[PDB]
């Protein structure tokens, strides 16, 4: 298990259902990073930053090879305590480190000392075979000794994106949070970030279209950046509702969606408007035990009715930047991206 | 003292605060008929249509003359009933008669067998003195003898508005009703309806503008009707605010107006903004001791800072088709008027 507690009356209220005890990271970037280590050098496999933000498990999390928001300034810190780490650990093989960038510092999650999900999609990505490679160094041979030295960083964007099972289990809220529900993943190749995107969100079965009406309803820390989704959609050509309150704010900043009622505020509500298929598109994000319970329906009948619908901002905004590549215009072989590689 | 009742509940509540019980006409046009009977015949001194529905006292509706949205059919029923009024109550001199169109029918209000306070203004609206004709008739001689004998019907239109002191006292609701609150009322005179009503309405000191923003918040049966009104609005350029309900119906039918808050539900809520001139315009219907208790702060609010607002969903129609007209444009003499009938 794990919980996320937002205040006091939070915390008796888990405790009634339900130790260890951590400041929760909000508004974070979340990062994996890919190591190896011989015991004399240290060898990055690969910085992957997550689009879901710290807190929706890094499983469940699509990602991004090489990053598309993180500086190189932060990542070069990132890539200094990795190797710290890595000698203090004693590591020998493969290592996986995460972190959490908030405010421009770096914070550390964990590191687990072994062969990580994301190798694959790593070596892949970057025509290395890590695996084979940690494997030698394990086995005995240096990575001096094999001539793998350097850290990779390709010529093109590398995204992944993941598969959920709630299809398979109607009766589960479908919301992403700190415990992997996933079952799987692609990968989306592209010259851009927006075009690997692109494809990964297709390659994952992605219902979403090009044009519609999209649904906004975000909770409160998200009310003032979504103002910005909201211009992106219009510009689109999207039409948009959305709820009480995200109404009022978008209507502040100039933007006057169509009105939409909760479910208990009356008719139609969103539950009929997408049961009746009036959307293309939802955007739906909501923080707390209470909120969540309260929202289920909109998740629920998004997925029900095969409405495309993201439950993060920043799943938001990735889902938007892809609106303007083609996933299908063009293709590359795992040969070709690899010659590619300098 | 009078009130409306609604429901049960509704009518016990007011028995307690607390005979003559009433079907209300809902949703009706509101007429009122000045005529003079001889004992042999009957002359139709004039037909007002009130423009604020039955519900609202007669003494502080505008009103028109000749009717503006009222059937030829309908006038006829109503003439003819006045009649066989002033004959059965032996009618004598001057009467007035207050009918109720319901779907096509008329119902009877109430029959005053004297003179009315409607009686000046149809008197210089149709040319005729009522007052004297009548008083002749009274004292033996026939409006035959007179020389009037047929109903006359002006070639203008002439609006009645009427000025209310609630701004004398503030720690009242300025909302109208079964009872009247006017001190005096003004004339507008004019080719169109529209040219009268606007003439009548800068009368009576409103601060109507021709621009700016709009607030609109009615209540359920009138719901449906806002729309086409939002939509004048709309074509005049303003710019409109809605509060949750009213914004939803609009939203449904393509228009979507800024929403707003109700003062319980957030900042900034309505008075804020009213109180902001950040209104040129307001419409705001209720139906309920409750609701109308509850929205009290709204025109209390507009009162206070000058915003013409409108408690009619008529009115507000009103209002809007003088949009289209200007009252400084023509003038007329009242010499001139009478010397256009024929
Ligand atoms: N302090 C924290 N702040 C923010 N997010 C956190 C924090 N600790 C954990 N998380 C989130 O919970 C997820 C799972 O935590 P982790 O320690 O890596 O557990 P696991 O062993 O299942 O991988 C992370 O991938 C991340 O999104
Ligand atoms: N049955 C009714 N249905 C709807 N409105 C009514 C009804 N009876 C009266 N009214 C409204 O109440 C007002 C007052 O009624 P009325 O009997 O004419 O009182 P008053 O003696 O003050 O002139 C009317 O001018 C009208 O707007
Ligand atoms: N990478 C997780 C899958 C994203 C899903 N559309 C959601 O936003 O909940
Ligand atoms: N004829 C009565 C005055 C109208 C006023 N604006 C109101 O609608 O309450
Ligand atoms: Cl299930
Ligand atoms: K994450
Ligand atoms: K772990
Ligand atoms: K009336
Ligand atoms: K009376
Ligand atoms: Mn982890
Ligand atoms: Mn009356």
């Amino acid at each position: 298990a794990m919980e996320i507690v937002y205040d006091e009356a939070d915390l008796r209220r888990y405790f009634q259902t339900a130790v260890l005890l951590d400041h929760f990271l909000d508004d974070a970037v979340e990062v994996d990073v890919d190591a190896i280590c011989d015991g004399e050098m240290v060898l990055i496999g690969g910085i992957m930053e997550h689009i879901e933000q710290a807190g929706v498990h890094s499983g469940d999390s699509a990602c991004s090879l090489p990053a598309y928001t993180l500086s190189q300034e932060i990542q070069d810190v990132m890539r200094q305590q990795v190797q710290k780490l890595a000698f203090e650990l004693q590591v020998r093989g493969l290592m996986n480190v995460q972190f959490a960038v908030k405010n421009n510092e770096v914070y550390l999650i964990e590191v687990n000392p072994r062969a990580a999900r994301t190798v694959p999609f790593v070596s892949k990505a970057t025509g290395v075979p890590l695996a084979k490679v940690a494997a030698r160094v394990m086995a005995g041979k240096s990575l001096a000794e094999q001539g793998v030295t350097k850290e990779v960083i390709p010529p093109y964007y590398s995204v992944k994106e993941v598969v959920l099972p709630f299809n398979k289990f109607p009766g589960v809220d479908p919301l992403l949070g700190p415990e992997m529900r996933s079952t799987g993943e692609v990968m989306g190749v592209g010259r851009t970030f927006a075009e690997a995107f692109a494809k990964a969100q297709l390659g994952s079965n992605s219902t979403m279209k090009k044009h519609g009406r999209a649904l906004l309803s975000v909770r409160e820390g998200d009310k003032e950046r979504v103002v910005d989704l909201a211009a992106k959609l219009l510009k689109q050509g999207f039409e948009l509702d959305a709820t009480h309150g995200t109404a009022i704010v978008l209507g502040e900043a100039g933007i006057n969606p169509r009105l939409v009622n909760k479910v208990h505020e009356g008719r139609p509500h969103i539950q009929d408007r997408i049961k009746n298929g009036e959307y293309t598109y939802i955007i739906n994000t909501t923080s707390g035990r209470r909120a969540i319970e309260d929202s289920r329906v909109i998740r629920r009948s998004a997925l029900q009715y095969k409405v495309h619908y993201d439950t993060t901002l920043n799943g938001g905004f990735a889902t938007a930047m892809a609106l303007n590549a083609d996933a299908t215009e063009k293709v590359i072989s795992v040969q070709e991206m690899h010659a590619q590689i300098k």
